[PDB]
């Protein structure tokens, strides 16, 4: 598979039919449909950059994820910064504790689309640029931090 | 102004407060708050690549536009291609007539946020890879083609 780009990711919008997402992403040339999700690849390295898309029962888009398509520009995440986050904090509080440039916009979900309540907004904040590097993960539910975790961060 | 990027544009989400959009976009180093909208610039050219952001009465984001942040990857639009389109087309019908690779996702807007209907989704489809090339412009309203035009397509 090949050809799934940032530009195609930015064309894909919530509420789009599975068939429309598939076509805009590059269809058979770019994507694999695994029922639970579609995975669309930048290039033939399946460990490389990719987008994942998930749908509700009406086959409308409710969840976008991306890995390495929009990388954190300056990955420098450390415990000192992780320690400044807490359950319940707002997005504004979070971005005052953690620099935006150390985090990638991992996922955006509207499970109840076309309703926008219960929005899930996820970030991965890597310690360095290397694939599989220790990173912190954060999830916001309607703008409040509901999960924070890290594995082996320095 | 300088420094606005595709990665910052992809971090910015509907419903975000003006203050948060401003922060994530790069604030005064990259952006001008023109009251009616915020404009954020990749480079010191006021007509260089840029993102535009507009807000509702609650100061929450309802409208994103971009020029040259995610260009049409393969501009090929011709007059004959334009003539294949017709008002009332669905997005699927449109993309069977016009290749996605010749169109840029110019704007996305949810005027009724947090409701998601009345969605306006705009495309510009250039004939060549030059800034402000001869182009067609299209608007979909909740997935139906409601505006189409072109000037000087070959």
């Amino acid at each position: 598979y090949t050809g799934f780009t940032p530009e195609r990711y930015n064309k894909i919008q919530f509420g789009m039919d599975r068939t429309l997402v598939w076509q805009l992403a590059g269809a058979d040339q770019s994507c694999s449909d695994q029922v639970e999700r579609i995975i669309c690849y930048n290039n033939p390295d399946h460990y490389g950059p990719q987008g994942h898309f998930f749908f509700n029962a009406a086959d409308k888009l409710i969840h976008k994820r991306q890995m390495e398509l929009f990388p954190a520009p300056k990955p420098t995440m450390r415990l000192a910064t992780y320690n400044k986050t807490q359950t319940g904090m707002t997005e504004a509080q979070f971005w005052a504790a953690v620099p935006s440039d150390t985090c990638s916009a991992l996922a955006e979900q509207y499970p109840n689309w076309p309703a926008t309540n219960g929005n899930l907004r996820e970030y991965v904040c890597p310690s360095k640029a290397e694939r599989f590097a220790p990173s912190a993960y954060f999830t916001f539910t309607d703008g409040k931090l509901t999960s924070r975790s890290q594995s082996q961060l320095p």
